[PDB]
C-alpha cells in the first residue's frame, strides 16, 4: 500500500524556515530564480515566487504529483505568503548546481551512446507526465538541468508554467475512453535529439521562412555531421519530426525503441557536438 | 440483375409461424435469447425481443442488409407484434449452435498459427462488409462470434447490432471530399482479439485505473513463451491494429490485404499456447 | 535583394494591346480560353475571362504569386475591363502549344519508368511551390497538366486555379502551434496521376456508387500484366499517397525527398504498357 | 483649391527606382529599417517592409494622411511588390538621420527650459494633426521621436503608425452627439515625455508589480533637486497630462493653447539638470 503525502500548502512565512538569499541563480519565465538555504539542515534550494491565483495552483499541483519522477526537478516544500499585499505562492525546489544540458557537453569527444542516454531520461520525464495525464508543453533544453557538476549527475526537467493536464471491458479504444496535446513534446523531443547528434537545431534562421520549412517539415541530415550516424537514428528523428500531430511518434513508442531500449548496447561513434557547440558567435 | 428482398416486418402473431420455447440460449444487452422452432420447416432458430422503436428499427434495418455477408448471423424474419400492451419487435435469427469463440478452441486439448489466421480472415470479412456498406458494429468482441455447428467445418459468424451505427447518409476526387463520416473501433477490436487468439489472454488486463492508462498510452507486451515463436510480422500486424490513435491504426481493406491474412492457406503451423492459457478459468 | 513585382491590373481595353482572336484553344471551367497575339512582340498567348469579384481576383492573385514556379503556367498580364456593361477580369497566360499530359505519351508509338519519375518530379514542384506559399490547389489532374511545346523539351505546366485557396491568413514551436489550415487533396491526386502514369488507366475505374465505396475503403489493385515488372519501392510510393485518411498521407517535402523522385536521373528504364493501354480511346 | 495626391500603391520592382542597400538603420516593431538611394536623384531614404495585408494597408493610408504635417515622418513612396513568394509592402520615407530626441540632448553645455517647451510644442503639432484627422498614434514615445539632421535646426519628427488606429467611421450639437469613439493615450505619452525632457527619468521607475501599481495609482513626485527650480505652471501642466482618468485628462486643443507652449519663444531659459542626469547610461 504505497501512498505518499498530500501537496500542503505552508501559510507560514517562509523566512521561518529558510534563509532567503538575493542571489539569482536563473533568470527565467515567471521571474527570478534566488538561491536559500534550508535553516535545519543548512542544504542549498532554489525558489521560484508566483502571484498567487487558480492558474499558479493547478501547475504546482501538476509539478508535485511529477516531482515522484526521478527526472523531474523535485519540488520540496510550498508556501502561499504575503509578498507587499499581494498573495504570493513560494515554490522549492532542490537546486540544480550541474547546469543546462548543452552547457555540459561542450566542456569536454561526445559519444553517440551517451546522446541515447540522454534521451532516455528525458524521456522518462514525459512518460511519467504523460502516464499521469500532464502535457508539459514547454520541453527545451534551457528546462533541462543536471542536479550536479559531478558526472554521475542526473538530468531533470523543471518549468511547469506552460504545464497542462490532458483529461477531468477490455475492448474500449483509447477514443472511448474520452477526449484529449501532448504531441508538442515529442516534437520538442525530435528537436532535442536533433541537436545532440550534430550541435544545431533543424530549423535556423529566414524567419517567416523558419515558419515554413517547421510547417512543409523541410530539414536535412547534412554531411560531415550525420555521415557517420545509422539511418536507424535518422528514422527515430523522422519519427519524432512529423508535421502532423497525429503521425508522430507517441512516448511509449518512443521508449520502446531499440536505440532508446538499449543504450547499454549502443555504438561509441563519436560525434561533432561538442566541436560545433562550441561557436558561441557571442 | 442480382437483386435480393426488402425488409418485410410480419404484423401477424409470430406463434403462428413458430413455435416459440422458453428454453434461454444466452442472456444479452438487449434481454434473452430464446429458442424457437419454425412449425413448418421444424428447424431450430434463435429469436431476440426488442422494444419497438425507430432506434430498434434501424439497427434491425442494418443487421438485414448485412445478413447476405456469409460471416453474419442471419437474419431469417422480423415480426412487429404486441406484448402486454407494448408494442414489441421480434427478431428471428439462424441459430448459432457451434459456441463463442474461445470456447471452441480449449476444448481441443494443439491451436496452430494458421488457424489463427483462418479466424482473423473470417472476423475480417464480417468487417470489410459492414465497413463496405457504410456500417460500424461498435461492438466486436468474442462473447458476439459464435459458431453455426459444433462440427469442425462450422463457419464464424458476428452477432448483436445493438450498437451497430450507420456511417453516412471525377476519378481525382479524395476520400475526404465523398463526406464526412467512426469504425476503427472495430479495427482495435479486430486488434484485441488477435491479441488473444495468438497468446491466449487480453493485451490490456486489471490496476483499473491504471489499465485505463494503459490503452490511452499504448503499452502492451509480447511477453515470452507464449509470443517467443511468433514472427516479426504477425506481431507488426497487431502493432498496427493497436495505435492509439485511430487515423493512425489500420483499415479493413489494408488488413484484408495483408499477406498473413490474404495467404491463410499457406502460413505456418507453429503451435501456439493458446488453448493451455485459456485453460485458467479460475472459477 | 531579389524582389519581383506586385500585380497590376490594367484598365486599359486589352485590345490595345493584344489582338484578340476568336480561336478557342480549349474550353473550360471558367469558361472559353481564346488564343491571342501581343501586337508589340507578336507572341501568341492564351486568354481565360471571368466576371470580375472578389472570389475571381483572389484566385487570379494566388496564380499570380505562383507564376515565379517554373512548373505553374506563367500570367503575362491581367486586365480589368467592361464587356457588355458587365465587368469583367480578363488573365492572360503564356500559351501552351504541346498538349495534355497523357496525349503526349501515347503519341509515341515506348514510355519508361524513368520518364514517368521526371514527370512526377516536375508535377510535384509544382505543388511543392504551390504548398510552401500556402496554396492548395484542389483540381490537379491531366487536363490542367500542358506541355509549352510538341517540342521533346517542352516543360509540363499546372494550370486552371479556379478552386485554388490560400491555406493561412523559438526553435521548438510545434507544426501545430503555427496555426490551423487542406492540401492533402493535392497529394491524392498526385497518387492518381502516378498510378495512370505507370498503367495507363485509374486506379478507381466505374460500378458508380460503387466507385464511391471503393475510393471511400481504398480497395485498388496493381494487375498483372501492367504492374508486374514495376517494383515494390514505386507501389509504396503509391500506397502512401492514396492513404484514405489525410493525415496518413504522404506530404509533398516527403514525396520530393523520395529516392525514385530526388533520383529521376538514376533510375531504371524498364518499358511500361502505358502508351498501349492509353491508345484505347473507345470512340 | 488646395489638393494633395492621393496614395500611389506603386506594383515595379523597388529597384527599378531605389538602390536597396543593406545597412540597417534601426531594428523596430515591424523588422529592420533599412537605408536605400533614390537612383535619379542619389538622396538617401529608409525603407520599412511590412507583410501585405489591409492591416498593413490601413496603417501606412493613415500615415501617408499624416505626410502633410511638418512633424510627422514623411512617406515618399509606397510599393507593393512580392518577395520570396510572400506579398509585401514596401514603404519608403525621408530619412532622419539627426538621431533619437533624447541622444540629442545628452551630446552637448546646458539645456534650457526654452528648449524643452519647444520640443514638446513641435511634438504636440505632431499629435493636434493625427488627432484633427482622427487618428490616434497610439505609440508616441522617444524612439519614436527622430530629427531629420546632425544640424542644430533639424525639426523633430514623429515615426511607426503600426499602433496608429482611426477613432471614427446646427451650431449647438454637442461632441457626444457628432459620434463614439482611444486619444487620451498619446496625451498620457506626451506627458511622459515632458517629464522626462524637464528632469532626465521617468515619472514611473522600476517595483514592477509596484510600478503597474503607481500608474493605476497615479503616483509620482517632483523631487529636488531636479524640480527645485521649475515652476508650478509646468508641473501643473505636467498633472494634467498625468490624470489616472483619461476623461479628466488634458485634450490636445487645450494643450497647445497652454500658454508654456504657446508662447514658446518667451519662455524663461533655467538651466535644466536633463544633459547631466541623462548621461548616465550604466552600461
Ligand atoms: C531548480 C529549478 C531551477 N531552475 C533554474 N533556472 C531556470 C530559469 C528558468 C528556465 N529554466 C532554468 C536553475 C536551478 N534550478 N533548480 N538551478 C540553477 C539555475
Ligand atoms: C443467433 C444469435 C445468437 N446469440 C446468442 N447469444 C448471444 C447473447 C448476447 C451476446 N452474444 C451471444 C446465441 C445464439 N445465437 N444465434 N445461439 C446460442 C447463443
Ligand atoms: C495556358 C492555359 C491554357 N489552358 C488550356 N486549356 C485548358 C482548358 C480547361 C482545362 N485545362 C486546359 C489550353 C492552353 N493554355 N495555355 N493552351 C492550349 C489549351
Ligand atoms: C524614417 C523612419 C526611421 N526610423 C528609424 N528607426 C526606427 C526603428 C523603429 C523605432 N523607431 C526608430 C530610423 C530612421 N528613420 N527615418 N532613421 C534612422 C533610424
Amino acid at each position: 500500500f504505497h501512498v505518499k503525502s498530500g501537496l500542503q500548502i505552508k501559510k507560514n512565512a517562509i523566512i521561518d524556515d529558510y534563509k532567503v538569499t538575493s542571489q539569482v541563480l536563473g533568470l527565467g519565465i515567471n521571474g527570478k530564480v534566488l538561491q536559500i538555504f534550508n535553516k535545519r539542515t543548512q542544504e542549498k534550494f532554489a525558489l521560484k515566487m508566483l502571484q498567487d491565483c487558480p492558474k499558479a495552483r493547478r501547475e504546482v499541483e501538476l509539478h508535485w504529483r511529477a516531482s515522484q519522477c526521478p527526472h523531474i526537478v523535485r519540488i520540496v516544500d510550498v508556501y502561499e505568503n504575503l509578498y507587499a499585499g499581494r498573495k504570493c505562492l513560494l515554490i522549492v525546489m532542490e537546486c540544480l548546481d550541474g547546469g543546462e544540458l548543452f552547457s555540459r557537453i561542450q566542456d569536454r569527444a561526445f559519444t553517440e551512446r551517451e546522446a541515447s542516454e540522454i534521451m532516455k531520461s528525458i524521456g522518462e520525464a514525459i512518460q511519467y507526465l504523460h502516464s499521469i495525464n500532464i502535457a508539459h508543453r514547454d520541453v527545451k533544453p534551457e528546462n533541462l538541468l543536471y542536479t550536479s557538476k559531478r558526472p554521475n549527475a542526473i538530468l531533470k526537467l523543471t518549468d511547469f508554467g506552460f504545464a497542462k493536464e490532458t483529461t477531468s471491458p477490455y475492448y474500449v479504444a483509447p477514443e472511448v475512453l474520452g477526449p484529449e496535446d501532448k504531441s508538442c513534446d515529442m516534437w520538442s523531443l525530435g528537436v532535442i535529439m536533433y541537436i545532440l547528434l550534430c550541435g544545431y537545431p533543424p530549423f535556423y534562421s529566414i524567419s517567416p521562412g523558419m515558419k515554413t520549412r517547421i510547417r512543409m517539415g523541410q530539414y536535412e541530415f547534412p554531411n560531415p555531421e550525420w555521415s557517420e550516424v545509422s539511418e536507424e537514428v535518422k528514422m527515430l528523428i523522422r519519427n519524432l519530426l512529423k508535421t502532423e500531430p497525429t503521425q508522430r511518434m507517441t512516448i511509449t513508442e518512443f521508449m520502446n525503441h531499440p536505440w532508446i531500449m538499449q543504450s547499454t548496447k549502443v555504438p561509441q561513434t563519436p560525434l561533432h557536438t561538442s566541436r560545433v557547440l562550441k561557436e558561441d558567435k557571442e
